[PDB]
């Protein structure tokens, strides 16, 4: 069926639970060895979100390779993300590794620090010019190099120094910090703003790495990100804008990442967002 109209009727019958537990009963079941070692338990956030052993992010070092991070490869559409979780404090200097080895010139960032009283990442970018972070596990400084605070969001230049060739690179951190505690946004409309702004940077683009994307767990918030923008790629390269099904386009993310999309309620703002944009785009 086509999107806006099987839209109204999940929501007249009121079925959008029973839609997602059908997403979630076809998905895909790969292994997660490395991720469940118990080397590595520090080094996840949730026990129950790990990467697949087939598209995780592979680190670089020799003695442990191990990050939470899954490569999404989006063939028809022709663009990749990274999707990872929100940083652990024994983590701050891998992620900012898998930045630098990644090549990627973004990060998304769709959760404040602290949600609900609790702490959901480490704060792992500095907040002032002059007070820079280094990283000594990982051989790498970060500076703020400015910050520009809008209603919705704020985006932030950063710079990246490998210090042990001095080489350096320009990052932008787009951060989207308007999610409300519980649910979801009433309307799509600011969160397809932030899409475009991320656009509009050259972060989606094939010269450069993929994109880093990341939530609490890296899979809910994170997962509408990706799922929206590759639906609404697909409607403007297609003959037929109405042949593309973001069920299927969600199962075949789900290849490569587990969980994508936490609850039915994130499945009907997906809907409306691609719905809303496809209107915009033209
Ligand atoms: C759906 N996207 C494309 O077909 C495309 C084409 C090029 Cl050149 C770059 C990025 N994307
Ligand atoms: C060129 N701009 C867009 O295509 C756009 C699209 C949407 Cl959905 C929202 C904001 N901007
Ligand atoms: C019916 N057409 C569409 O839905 C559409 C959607 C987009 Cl994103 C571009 C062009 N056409």
């Amino acid at each position: 069926m086509e999107m806006e109209k099987e839209f109204e009727q999940i929501d007249k019958s009121g079925s959008w639970a029973a839609i997602y537990q059908d997403i979630r009963h076809e998905a895909s079941d790969f292994p997660s060895r490395v991720a469940k070692l118990p080397k590595n338990k520090n080094r996840n956030r949730y026990r129950d979100v790990s990467p697949f052993d087939h598209s995780r992010i592979k680190l670089h070092q020799e003695d442990n390779d191990y990050i939470n991070a899954s490569l999404i490869k989006m063939e028809e559409a022709q663009r990749s993300y990274i999707l990872t979780q929100g940083p652990l404090p024994n983590t701050v200097g891998h992620f900012w590794e898998m930045v630098w080895e990644q090549k990627s010139r973004g990060v998304v960032m769709l959760n404040r620090v602290m949600e609900k009283g609790s702490l959901k990442c480490a704060q792992y970018w500095p907040q002032k010019e002059e007070k820079e972070m280094i990283f000594e596990d990982t051989n790498l400084k970060l500076t703020l190099i400015s910050e520009d605070i809008k209603s919705y969001y704020t985006v932030r230049q950063l710079e990246l120094e490998n210090l042990t060739t001095q080489e350096t690179r320009e990052i932008l951190h787009f951060h989207y910090t308007t999610w409300p505690d519980f649910g979801v946004p009433e309307s799509p409309a600011s969160f397809l703003n932030f899409l475009f702004k991320v656009r509009e940077s050259g972060s989606l683009s094939p010269e450069h790495g993929p994109v880093v994307v990341h939530c609490s767990a890296g899979i809910g918030r994170s997962g509408t990100f990706c799922l929206a923008d590759t639906c609404l790629l697909l409607m403007d390269k297609r003959k037929d804008p109405s042949s593309v099904d973001i069920k299927k386009v969600l199962l075949e993310m789900r290849k490569f990442r587990m969980g994508l999309i936490q609850t039915a309620d994130q499945l009907r703002f997906s809907y409306l967002a691609v719905i809303e944009g496809a209107k915009f785009i033209m």
